[PDB]
């Protein structure tokens, strides 16, 4: 479900326990009035889980992004 | 459908005219020897796309979530 909407986020609450070694990729959802919407989905055995960007080692996937 | 590789990136040729406003979330695959591959999917009638770090608008789609 990709949800572009404004002011009400999808996500509210973040899951705070995840580890990039468990994300297997991020998800950022296009939300024209929310801040950066991501999505880890976790290996295997655990689900799809929405994060946010306060998390460090977040900023460090996309820093891989930025300037290689 | 994100494949699972490292070293061997999956996306080896990208999708370059991407729009931000045609996208509507982007998929960050984790690649411990890549230096991070993005999946653009884009609105209504469009499919899903892999496309490149590298892009300037996507770099900003980052930047939202860098310290926010």
């Amino acid at each position: 479900k990709p949800v572009s909407l404004s002011y009400r986020c999808p996500c509210r609450f973040f899951e705070s326990h995840v580890a990039r070694a468990n994300v297997k990729h991020l998800k950022i959802l296009n939300t024209p009035n929310c801040a950066c919407q991501i999505v880890a989905r976790l290996k295997n055995n655990n689900r799809q889980v929405c994060i946010d960007p306060k998390l460090k080692w977040i900023q460090e996937y996309l820093e891989k992004c930025l300037n290689k």
